């Protein structure tokens, strides 16, 4: 069972996610944005990484990796196909960021191991999940103003902050990836806003 040991790996990694602040460099000098997806109906995994300066939020570099998908889609295990592409893009970076924002779920994931937690943990860098849609859990519907804020709850636990970053946009689901608390994850995303729906690092990562 490659399937039973996949599952085993998963619950171990979910266990090892750090849910408290552990930045080695606060404030960061350099942050990064990350995006992953699939091309060729799943045969190629593509990941984009972006480096910005903090606090300016200036683009200084970006890199795209494309690799062949080696694992097929298996429900619950998307982070294992996504992870290798993010790793490849990461290793193209000419310097390493102090904090990483991933376009995707942190612990706010059925298995507590969204791609942002998966990546953050294997690479061991402070990481935040900035997701565009709910995956699991529940929240009190948000009022329509910018700054509307509700906790995302599952099983008695807060997995994320649901935060309307911008008027007339759908909200963000901001969760710890690795080595960032849920409340600091929100704080850091808010610090990395300019005038769009997404914070700059993942906006940039999607744009390249």
């Amino acid at each position: 069972m490659d399937l039973a040991s996949l599952r085993a790996q998963q619950i171990e990694l979910a266990s090892s996610v750090i849910r408290e602040d552990r930045l080695d460099k606060d404030p960061p000098d350099l942050i990064a944005g990350a995006d992953v997806g699939f091309e060729q109906g799943g045969e190629v995994t593509r990941a984009a990484m972006v480096l910005l300066k903090y606090p300016s939020l200036e683009l200084v570099e970006y890199k795209v990796a494309r690799i062949a998908t080696t694992m097929p889609y298996i429900p619950g295990f998307l982070s294992f196909r996504e992870y290798p592409a993010l790793l490849a893009a990461w290793e193209m970076l000419s310097q390493k960021p102090d904090l990483v924002f991933v376009d995707g779920h942190g612990i706010s994931h059925p298995r507590r191991l969204g791609v942002a937690s998966h990546f953050g943990l294997l690479v061991d860098v402070p990481t935040i999940g900035v997701a565009k849609k709910r995956l699991c859990g529940k929240f009190e519907p948000l009022s329509s103003e910018p700054g509307a804020l509700a906790p995302l709850m599952d099983k008695g636990e807060q997995l994320a902050w649901v935060w309307r970053s911008k008027a007339r946009c759908n909200p963000l689901f901001i969760a710890t990836g690795h080595r960032v608390s849920v409340d600091s994850a929100l704080a850091w995303v808010q610090r990395c806003m300019k005038g769009y729906r997404l914070p700059e690092p993942t906006r940039w990562a999607d744009a390249v």
